[PDB]
């Protein structure tokens, strides 16, 4: 498992709020991180999940948190995913575009026959270890207020090491 | 990850209420199953997400879903844990023994530095093919009404294909 | 080099006026087929290329040609751009996904570092040889009339050998 | 076999007399060393070797000799056996846990095919060189008296070279 | 593919107008080259597409670009070809010779069952960029013209990083 | 460890009471065996340690427990010493000679940079598993009557098998 | 070296006065064959050396030799020159043209600096088995008399096994 | 061969006239040696081979020699069988222990499928250079007689560089 | 070493009184044959030890004893050096031509620094086993009368198995 | 093949009218040197090929020319064979002998079947270079005449580069 694991060095475009941006393993130190892959950018699918992490951003930048969302698609196409969806448009936080597959991979996350990464959530901590994994099939979804409650709960353990319950 | 990929043949033993058992693969065919994994048995810890899916056995065995606990300790150390801890005593759901950490490693879930299993719960469908992946750190909680959630999700699209919202 | 070679066997989705199928290269067989590859759907380069072959789609069709472009992005983000350009609308031939990147890999067509295809175009004839290929630098366009011609120049040349 | 060759560097947890320490071989440098290993705690077979041990203690600790039993449960395990076997509680002597099974591999006497450790006793002299070393199955009993005979015979030798009968 | 890769390096005799000269990547260097693959001097296939490009020498030569057609012939051959074809005579540009296939290997051109070189058109900038490249079966003709269209684009494009769509 | 795993087919010349004698893996089927091993003939270390197994041969016999003592020396070193020891004249189990150290090394029991194998004793039980494993460096003695009760105890384990005490 | 080894089998095109025609070492078998090699055809150095075999293929007929040329150069190339050089003009015998420079390399005689075959003659018998090698830089010529010498030599050879001396 | 090639280091325990001694090539530099190799101790075949070399060990000692038998039996085995045996008594040349096999297999003298070394023997001059080899099989003698002649031989020639 | 080992095959040219002969591993077949290798044909160094050989042939022809003498010289080379040497002259063996030193290497007795043969013996018994080696460095003289005394006690042997010590 | 390429370095011993002597290549380094192989000393056939070269040694000598006759016989034969032979006798060159076979080995004219050299002539300029080789199997014989033309031709070619024709 890559539980407990340090995140791996990575150099993506992205598209964060009206522009292009180059996000880097740089960018994550000293922050808490949550990398929220999906398959792929327009499918048919409501993206309940990446709107209900939008919904609760302001929070989670509260909580020091950055987000990046992450899938196969170019930022190009973020772009214009972004601009043309209700939900896709609440996004403020960075969408990161993966088309060679590399971040996708350093997660082990990649749908190899599909060339698409799978629904997976990285809880990383300002030293660069992942302290939390989610992954779900089409169809069960991944609720954003149980993702702000890991990252509290992981917040907390690294303020009270040893919490003994 | 491991998620959507078929569960590997496994043949361990466990400690359901009294007596011992054998679970194998093929207890889980056509059925719904709970594989959840922690650390180890009698430590300083709170035994809180244990008690906590003990609460909601009887709901999930109420959606045709079979619970089983898993860790690298032996069954032995289960029975002993289970007529000794009063959260442990609630548990009906077999508690399997994994001293040899192979039913471990099927599901990728070994801290090799400890020999003992991650935090991570695993949902498997009647094909036995994994449609969720939990895996938190110490310290952080599994929400076992999450869990429920994602197991109705589950079984909702099992039914009810191409029903995501467009 | 790929010249004269014969194309390898793919998979890979595609959206065609309106609707997502499935292409391999058992629907190429028995016929004429022009692979055109492109870096990207969205990005800011005038869709131009594109435009040209849809254009001439009814010769090459009246010719027996099929025309599938190629890009490494999904069939989705196909349909999509199929909307946002007006240009990218006239397009009737297919449309290639090819997230995998094997379909382009074949044609050995891959900018690795960017996960994309190159501009490359390939002529392929019924029996799934490679008889003319084209591949040029990002703001070198290509013709669809010079391609046109060297098409009905291969489809001679297929039915009157010697010169 | 591993007769007359050093024990390997290790770092294990375990359970002393109501507390939990940690032992190394640094802790048993100059000393006369028993490394008794057994398959698990709580099982139906019966703490005989064990309370055997535990009975010579006092005895062994007169000759400058100290022991630590081992097994793949953890120490966590040992404090639960130790608080709830009587013959268990007669153990006044290092109780190690070796759950990722390294010290067990050290001393090459582990049962791969079920994640527990042989019976086996291993006595090693104050330079860390193992003197005796005794393996049985499942139901052959150890012999404390016996053991014990091996260990002066191995003091006696150390203390006086060449004395072996001719 | 090779597009967008840097030439490798060279040494091969030519024959232009009347001389034998040398060309090495060197000579290529600062300068748009164009590289024109052909089979074979002396066929019986139009010497067609290498007077197209000899009619437009002169307006290449304006724009700056050195061209270099290349056969596995000796230098030699195009010399005596250069004075046997009325076509071959109007050729202005330098003929290489590359007979030991060095030069056409280097732009994987080569076909080896055959010692001959495929029918390709290479464009190189400056830098020793590939900027164009196009290669057709033995029947399908090459459209000078096209070259020049394309040669034309590749500078302006050098000159216009990021020529935006209008 | 090789406990529990079952010996390895060998094929030695061995001293037996006035003559040599071919053993192999075949002799030692359907009964219970046990290897004797020792560094060296003719050493000036006292054969105590042969010569009470040779006390308690009668026994073993009743027992239905063959032995074979086995060193690197040659069966004619065995008939040698055997001639010449008032306590190894005693022996009237075979005497195994392994100068090819092939026997020795199938226990694992050589030591490489002498040459000589290392005093360790295995019980065999009839279906050829090793069940029980005694080694110890010059000077601690292996007791015989120690070796009798673990036989007694192997040979009671398999009558009475799983038995809870 | 090659020197009493059989040829290598090979498939070239050759030009012979007026048609082009395949030549490959099926043509070879039974008849005794001169491979004579040269760097190239259009050359600006003396073409003597090919066109005094012509001045022999008399001879060379009458003795049942046939003659195969061999340069890298196409058999096109081969054509253009035989008519366009008054020597190469008096050339009946096959001109093999070697583009791949297979042929050559059977025969080890390539410049695999230049791309062109060496200066080398071959004589094969009728089984096709090379009796005589002879190989010389730019400016060394080879002797056509020297030539008949030793297909003489070598036909006679034949004909009275071991020719004690 | 082994002929003219340098011996290769060892170190054994020997049984050489009532005690035990350790002997490695640095024991040999600067002398003649003798590496007498036979099967085995106790056994009963006649030792007649060994004695020979008893018999002429004060010629081989005027002459700078030093004799070294070899067997793979211990050094304690040597010890008792220079007790058994008459003809073996008479050896005070030092009685090599080889059970590693080591110093047989350097010189490539090991049966092994027996762990016995065969009957054969090595001299070797001041440089631990092999300048004569003799091997034969079970049941043909070897002279102590013939031994002595080429040891003569080789010191003679070792002084005398002509012929 | 090579003792007790089968000879390999081989195919050698040799001298025999006058003619030129064939020599196999065929021939040594059924018989006690004896190869005598030597360095080389007309060196300055005495022919005497082939002489001694020769002195005794007749009496080791009686004994059925075939003798071989082998140099890396070619058959030709043993002809005109029998009738140069006076002692050669006296040869009535085989003198065998292994200008391949295939045969030389067969028996691992080539100095291939020198591509000349050791001063070697070889007596392979009836059933190709070699039965006794011999080597010397340049000088030390082989004894043709030790040669013998090994030839009978070989027979000897072979005739009376287990000879023990009367 | 080995034309044009330069000599490997080597060390032989060789007979020369009464003396021996080591020759190397560092005796060919500014001389125009002559290989002549050939199969060995003592058989039944012609010495002629090697009397001859004598019948030039005149010439040659003046030429600048050295000769090394090579045979994979050693030097004592080739002096035992010097005064045992009329046309052997002529020799006042070089004779070397090639037991391991190595020069001839460097010459790429080995028969690996035989052990023996092959008939080949190589005609070295001053700075090593092969610049003819000559390779015929047994019965055709080589020509003086024909090798010391090549000779003359290569010091010539040497003397004005590349000689246009
Ligand atoms: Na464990």
């Amino acid at each position: 498992s890559l539980i407990n694991t340090k995140i791996k060095p990575f150099k993506n475009q992205a598209f964060k709020n009206g522009e292009f941006i180059e996000v880097t393993e740089k960018d994550t130190e000293g922050r808490w991180s949550v990398f929220f892959f999906y398959p792929a950018d327009f499918t048919f699918v409501c993206p309940t999940e990446l709107g209900d992490v939008a919904d609760h951003y302001e929070e989670l930048q509260k909580l020091g948190v950055d987000v990046y969302s992450v899938s196969t698609d170019t930022h190009f196409v973020h772009k214009a995913w972004h601009s043309s969806s209700e939900t896709i448009a609440k996004i403020k936080y960075a969408m990161i575009g993966d088309p060679t597959g590399a971040l996708t991979r350093n997660f082990d996350n990649m749908r190899e026959d599909e060339g698409l990464a799978d629904r997976a959530t990285f809880v990383v901590d300002p030293q660069g270890i992942i302290q939390a994994i989610e992954v779900t099939a089409e169809g069960i979804g991944r609720d954003a207020s149980d993702l702000l409650r890991k990252i509290k709960a992981a917040q907390y353990v690294a303020a009270h090491p040893g919490e003994v319950c």
